[PDB]
């Protein structure tokens, strides 16, 4: 609808920016205040590093992908700069939250909790038809209460048929994509599972660089022969055989997110 119409344009003087939590090449995140007192995060858009569409359209797709455990779009304002407010999450990104020392003082337990968490949020998107395509740990929040939300949702999109073929020149980052992804520009929902299995080394590694030790033509190498990624130092086996599920050669063959918020919380409850 057109911004007038919208439930989501807010006059710009609503908003006031405290912190900047972050700045690159399209933008910059910051906490800052809704009408004084609400807490947001507020991401905003180098004018002409890209294209004003291209930034709102992330706005666009939070507005349908809502829940519990996907960070909340609560606003936009549309002229330049532009902006997108959300949900604040306290703790910030879940690979930097494992190595603060509260992170890393995390039991087994707490860990695979999260990690339910992850895959309750990845399984309302399974359910929506949509794919998230960026799914890893740092995309992953923490809030004050260490609840954990999906984020980033740039390059989700909704899956009219079975699958999203991304543009020709499209990267990807090696070692978190399902091999279709990387070879043939495919993506499912299986790929997101394939990403969610990386996703739990992180987890259980704090926040460490999947296949430690090699380079991405060793990993492809590796996947290509059958390997999977070696098993983490301290990882519990049963925690390693639900994440060679998620690396099962056939897209098909891969658990749903529903399967794995089940068995993450059985594990979790046993713990
Ligand atoms: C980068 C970091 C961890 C500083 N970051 N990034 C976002 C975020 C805000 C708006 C959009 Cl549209 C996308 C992500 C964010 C947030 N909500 N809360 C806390 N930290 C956040």
């Amino acid at each position: 609808k057109p911004w007038w119409e919208d439930e989501w344009e807010v006059p710009r003087e609503t908003l006031k920016l405290v912190e900047r939590l972050g700045a690159g090449q399209f933008g910059e995140v910051w906490m800052g205040y809704y009408n004084g007192h609400t807490k947001v995060a507020v991401k905003s858009l180098k004018q002409g590093s890209m294209s004003p569409d291209a930034f709102l359209a992330e706005a666009n797709l939070m507005k349908q992908l809502q829940h519990q455990r996907l960070v909340r779009l609560y606003a936009v304002v549309t002229q330049e700069p532009i902006y997108i407010i959300t949900e604040y999450m306290e703790n910030g990104s879940l690979v930097d939250f494992l190595k603060t020392p509260s992170g890393i003082k995390l039991t087994i337990n707490k860990l695979l909790d999260m990690a339910a968490q992850i895959a309750e949020g990845m399984a309302f998107i399974e359910e929506r038809n949509y794919i998230h395509r960026d799914l890893r740990a740092a995309n992953i929040l923490v809030s004050d209460t260490l609840s954990c939300k999906i984020a980033d949702f740039g390059l989700a999109r909704l899956i009219e048929d079975n699958e999203y073929t991304a543009r020709e020149g499209a990267k990807f980052p090696i070692k978190w994509t399902a091999p279709e992804a990387i070879n043939y520009g495919t993506f499912t929902i299986k790929s997101d599972v394939w990403s969610f299995g990386i996703l739990l080394t992180e987890i259980v590694t704090h926040g460490r660089i999947p296949y430690p030790g090699m380079t991405n033509p060793e990993v492809i190498q590796n996947l290509e022969r059958g390997y999977r990624m070696v098993r983490p130092d301290n990882c519990p086996e049963e925690l390693y055989q639900l994440m060679r599920l998620c690396w099962k050669e056939r897209p098909e063959d891969r658990p749903t997110f529903d399967y794995l918020r089940s068995v993450l919380e059985d594990f979790f409850t046993a713990t």
